[PDB]
């Protein structure tokens, strides 16, 4: 919510911040991460807005006051955390599809991997 429309960012810095990474429901595979050049990790367009927008709904974040994280690269569906600004853990989504999954006491939620 900055330029226009479909921004797909992190929208917060996630430097210094407390950030849970320990909380993910997918992994957070480095070397998918700095496989970065991936096309896993391209969204589609305001495909993350659309989570983002659902996630202030949700009541995860406000605006972009979000912090979201590449973590891994599945089929090419490159899962991205969307963490709060304190970097607390909301849910795991799918840039490839803007589908989103939840924690809960260690199952996967919306996973299959």
């Amino acid at each position: 919510g900055h330029m226009s429309r479909s921004e797909v960012n992190m929208g917060l810095s996630s430097a210094g911040v407390a950030v849970q990474r320990s909380a993910s429901r997918v992994a957070y595979n480095q070397s998918a991460i700095d496989d970065s050049n991936n096309s896993a990790w391209d969204f589609a367009d305001g495909v993350l807005e659309q989570i983002l927008a659902t996630s202030r709904s949700r009541g995860y974040i406000t605006g972009d006051q979000y912090i979201l994280e590449r973590v891994n690269i599945v089929n090419g569906n490159g899962y991205y955390n969307l963490y709060k600004p304190d970097g607390t853990y909301l849910f795991t989504l799918n840039c490839k599809t803007g589908y989103f999954v939840g924690n809960g006491a260690g199952h996967a939620d919306d996973l299959d991997y």
